[PDB]
Order: structure tokens, then sequence, then C-alpha cells
């Protein structure tokens, strides 16, 4: 709601309590101090500008007095509205705000890790490993997923729990992601060449390299174009490249409603990773041109003990079939789990039972 | 990533371009201005404090010079790190930042508007009593009996002429005014439940009265807010009602949290409140949690129901939700039902309950009390 005010009206004085702040819609206002009954002007504010906001942010008194130079109309910003928005803001953005207030009158660790990660990337401490995906019935290796690893010389082998999230919600996903795709496709060509070299011509034609693509780099412009360049750079075919995505992409939709269709039109397979976790698929599933979905490991490890977690999984498999989507059950660590998973009708699987993620040299041996 | 610096080294001067900012790990530093080769000190910064951040935020030159008073070690904050975090921040929080920069610089030398206004307009309307509750019948699909109702919030005003009238519900739900408004909703809904049950007993429909369920929408904020279950219990006892007749409709998004929100539902369930997941299959998905949550109902959203007959794989999604629900002793309420053909398919797939225009639109208490009697 908006409020009219008379010329020369002292709206509030220096030292008052801070109920709310204002945004000027019409008119002009003067901010001033008072010292031994001398009146020193700080500035004149006009249309679009704000005042009374400092007291609300740090719960202290009015740093100055304010008087209307003419008839003005103000739009009210409440204390709760300000604190609400300041509290949700990033911890560094809050540091920045607080320090600016003081002067006008873990964050260190978070900043250092982001730079440590990026420096490691440039010192080439990251490399891709590849985990076999197998046909459950005949145990043949049908394809693989590219997984990012980091082994610093000083901190040994690093947990991906740490760096993956940090990378994904930063702009460094673009240069890193480009490197991931390029490396994964380079090694696909090498995999197919080795397969043809040992006269496994049909296995070579059906081989699928799964690459994880995050939201940021998907929604980023010129993605499909740069992807196509990298594909042609290694003389590869679209039917051997499968893009693993989180459900969350369809929250957006400026380019992200038909970007998938543009990917699908070129022959790239699209797969929904960690289905049944995070943003919900069931409606997103009727929209999206999906060829696969992956049943997360959290489901698979409760199949034998929890009998209604089994029911959830059975239902996902049957639903998937009903829309010509195929299933990859991941996290498989015991033969008994595979048995149930095949009886329920899941075609593919991946997990420790078959193979952990390994480097390209161990993987090339595995396929033979 | 961390950098050592010599005593008396001018790290940067006033008027330079701003490549990066620094955080002091060791030592002390002096910020100063220069005027006709007079050096006026602004302050001394020490361990843990920051400098060089202003130039990065608004792309302008260094407002001052900086010199190390002793041997110091600095941790670098890049421009990209700062802009990255500032850009994602709320539009008002960005306004606040930019205005503070302008005033500090001058000091030592000498849609967001619309979102904010609508929030206050909504709250003023609430206090001027422009809101009221309507009630939409939920029916048993097979025998068409009214089994219960959902309380729906209305705003009787031309200004609420959004016509896509969800909007204000969303504005309320993601604001702190959900607490005083929500309290009013719950109180009003429970008051009218007592009136519904009294009429039902008055016409010797004793069994229908015992099975009647009033569905109330409860948002995340007020659910996660402390002292919720206690205040709910007070309002229930205020109207002499039983927990088995009160059903709480919740969005899936609550299980993102879990400090209080894994067992808050169990604390509600322990008291006998039915819990229902509204708009299931939209927004967040608590599937790995849905084996855990004490859920008695879920509602198939209208967006699914209106595509059942045209889109044959939207039908498959709905069939699958119903079968899954049954497999964990959860019952289904299909909403948005506007044609008899939809109800047919919905009953064949096995959904027990329904609500929609086919049966009845939302109406005031009054038209609802008449509706029961048929
Ligand atoms: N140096 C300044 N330049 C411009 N505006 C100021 C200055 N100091 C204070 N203000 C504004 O005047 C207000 C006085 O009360 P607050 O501290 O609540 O919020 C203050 C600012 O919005
Ligand atoms: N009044 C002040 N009090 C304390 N520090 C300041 C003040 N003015 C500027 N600074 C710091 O000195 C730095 C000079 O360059 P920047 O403008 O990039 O960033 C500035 C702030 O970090
Ligand atoms: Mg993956
Ligand atoms: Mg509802």
């Amino acid at each position: 709601q908006s409020v009219d005010i008379h010329k020369d009206q002292i709206i509030f004085s220096e030292g008052d309590a801070g109920d709310c702040a204002y945004i000027i819609e019409k008119g002009r206002v003067l901010i001033y101090l008072t010292k031994d009954k001398e009146e020193i002007p700080l500035t004149i504010l006009g249309e679009g500008e704000i005042f009374g906001e400092m007291a609300l942010i740090d719960n202290q008194n009015r740093s100055a007095s304010v008087r209307a130079l003419e008839d003005v109309r103000l739009a009210i910003v409440t204390k709760q509205q300000v604190l609400e928005r300041v509290s949700t803001a990033d911890k560094v953005v809050q540091l920045l705000m607080r320090v600016l207030l003081k002067r006008l009158r873990s964050a260190l660790d978070q900043i250092k890790l982001e730079n440590q990660i990026f420096q490691a990337f440039q010192n080439k401490e990251f490399e891709l490993f590849y985990q076999p995906i197998v046909n459950l019935k005949n145990k043949t290796i049908t394809g693989c997923e590219a997984l990012l690893r980091w082994n610093s010389p000083q901190h040994g082998l690093v947990s991906p729990n740490l760096f993956i999230d940090i990378i994904e919600n930063s702009s460094m996903v673009i240069p890193i992601g480009h490197w991931i795709i390029n490396q994964a496709l380079k090694d696909l060509r090498t995999i197919q060449d080795q397969l043809r070299l040992n006269k496994k011509e049909r296995m070579a034609d059906d081989f699928m390299m799964s690459i994880n693509i995050s939201g940021r780099q998907f929604t980023h412009s010129d993605f499909v174009n740069n992807l196509e360049d990298l594909r042609e750079k290694h003389d590869l075919h679209t039917q051997n490249i499968k893009l693993e995505m989180t459900e969350r992409i369809m929250m957006d939709g400026a380019i992200a409603i038909d970007a998938l269709n543009q990917c699908r039109s070129l022959g790239y397979a699209i797969s929904i990773d960690d289905f049944g976790t995070g943003f919900s698929g069931l409606q997103y599933l009727t929209q999206m041109p999906i060829s696969f979905l992956k049943i997360d490991r959290s489901f698979v490890m409760k199949i034998l003990s929890d009998p209604k977690s089994k029911a959830v999984v059975s239902s996902i498999i049957h639903l998937a079939h009903a829309m010509d989507i195929e299933v990859i059950a991941e996290g498989i660590e015991h033969h008994e789990e595979a048995l149930v998973l095949e009886t329920l009708g899941a075609r593919f699987g991946q997990g420790y039972l078959f193979s952990k993620p390994v480097d390209l040299g161990r993987f090339l041996k595995l396929i033979k």
C-alpha cells in the first residue's frame, strides 16, 4: 500500500525506533543529521530510491533524520519483508551487507573450497571413470556411465559428495562440463574401435555412453550446438550418446521445454537420473521425450528387507514399460537383488555386483 | 589460493581497476585516501575482515588505497565468485546492496516493487475481512454419496480479478502472514465442521456424521513453524471436535526438511489426524520417503485428470498412482472431474473418491448444508 505525505513533514528523526522502510513513488526527500542544533545535509533522494532500510536490517535506531522537500507518495516496505529476504540470501551476500552497514555508520572456507576445486581442475587432478551397465538377463556389458573423480596428491582420493554440488551450483560447470563431454566422447570412440577390432560389430553399434548433464549447462545457450561440434570432432553417432538429467530441468521453460525435443530430433537418447527423488516426474514424464529412467540406489538397497519399497519399484518398472521407457536399476550389490529386479522386469542394471567404476584401461580389459 | 604479502606493500591504490577482493588470514592492513600528498586514514582491518569487494560489485574503480602494516597473508575472493552470489540474490536484496555502495562512496569523500505491494494489499484485505471459506464436496464415486468436503479460500474483491486465482494463495503461503491467516482458516473451518456434524446428527445420520472428513490445506511454513500442533489442538477443543474428522492436506515439499518434519507428521498421526498429500505427482517427489510417511490419502491433481481421455499415457500415469496407493493402504481422491466419462475411467482404474464440477463447485456453508440432505 502507498501513502501520501505533506511538504516539510519530519517523517522520522535520528535515534527513533525502526518500524519500516519506504520507496519513493513521487517527490523528493532530504536526509540530514542534527548536531548542537546545526542541520547538516547528507543527500536528496528522488523517485525509485529507498530509505529507512538500515534500521530494519540490523535492528538499530535511525542513523539520520528525514524530511519531505515537497508533496511525496511513499510505498511501504515492512520490517518482516526485509528480514525475510535478507535471511534467505547467500551467507556471503549477508556478510557483504553487514560490512557495508558498519562502514556507512565458514564463508571463508566456502570461498576457498570453490577456488581449490577450480584450481585442481586446471592442474588436471580430475579424471573420468566409467561404470559398466549390464543386460540383467545375459550379463553382457551394454554400455557405461561416465563418473567424475578427483584425486589430489595431498588429500588422497576425494569424495564426490564434496565437489559435485559445489561445481553444479557454480558457473564453473560450463568450462568443466565442456571438458567432461569432450573426454567422455573421446573415450567412446576408443571403446567402439576396440570393440570393432575384436569383431564385436553388433555390440559396438548398440553401445551407449551415459553422460551426466546438469541443469545450468543444459539451460545455457549454445549447448546443443557445442555438443554437436564435439560429437563430430570424434566422428561419433548420436544413437551411442545418452544424456542423464535430473527431473528439475522442466521447472524452467524458455528454451528448456523444446530443447529436449531439439536434442531428441537429432537422435540423442534422454534419460532421467535418480527418478523418484527431488522434483516429481510423473507429469514431467508425460511431457518429456524420455527413453530411459534410472531407479536410484536408495530404492534398490531396501527391496529385500522392506516389502513395500519393493512395491514402489515394481510400480516404476511397470509404468516405465507402459510408455516405452526402459529401466536401469542402479546400486546392485547382491545376486538376490538382481534376481528380484529381473522378475519385476527391469532390463538393465549397474552396481558393485557387476563392477565398480574403473579407469579406461581397466574398462577396455573388462569388455573382452 | 592464499597469498603472502610484505610489510609496507601498496596492495592497490585509489582509482585502480578491480580484479579481485581479499580476506585477511594473518596481519593488519590500512585503508587510506590521498589528497595533495596528505594521507588520511579511514581504518585498520585485521584477521577475518574483507576488503576490495566494492569495486567488484558495481564494476567501478578502487574507492581507496590499501597498504600492509606488517607481514600479511590474504585469501583471494575473485570477481566471478562475488558476482555469481550477488546475481542469484533477491531483487530487493540487490537494490539494498547497490544503494549502500553509492552512499558509502559519497560518504568518505564528502517487479519487486509490485511483489511487495501485492503482499501488503492481500494482508490489508484479510484485515478488512474480504476473505471467506467455501466448501467443495468430496463424493464416493460408486454410490455418489457426499463423504466430506475441502475448505477453499476465496477473496471477494474485484482486485482479486486474477481469474488465474491461485496466485494469491501462493503469495500467502510463501510469506509470514500465513501464520495469522492460517490460524483464521483453521478456526473457521472447524467452526463450520461442528455445524455440519450437528445437522447430520439432527437428521439421524449418525454414521455419516462419524465418517465425515473436513479437509484443510496446511502450508509448509505453518507446518514447520513451532507450536503448530499445540495451537491446532486448542482450536479442535475450542469447538469440541474429534481428530478423526479433521484431514490435513499438505504439499509433497515438506520432506525436503527433516529436523522436526520427519516426526512432526508422526506426532500428528499419533493424535489421530489423517494426513493427505495434495497435488501428488507435481512439484517435489517424496517417493523414497513415501514408504515412511504416515499418509492416509493422496489427491490426483486436476492437471492429470483433464488429460486422461485424450492423452493415453497420462492415463497410464494415473492408473499407476492408484495401484501404488492401494499397495500401501492409501486411498485416492481424484479431483477436477468435469465429465461423467472421466468418472467412469477413474472408477474402473479403482479410485474410491472424487471431487469436481460434475458433482459440485465450491459453495458457501448454507448451500452446502442443503446439499447434504439430498
Ligand atoms: N549517508 C547517507 N546517504 C544517503 N542516505 C542515508 C545516509 N545515511 C542514512 N541514510 C538513509 O536515512 C535513513 C535513516 O534511518 P535508517 O538508519 O533506518 O535508514 C537510513 C537510510 O535509508
Ligand atoms: N569507509 C571505509 N571503511 C572501511 N573500509 C573501507 C571504507 N571505504 C572503503 N573501504 C575498503 O577499501 C577498499 C578500496 O577499494 P574497493 O572500493 O574495491 O573496496 C574498498 C573497501 O573494501
Ligand atoms: Mg548419474
Ligand atoms: Mg487442496
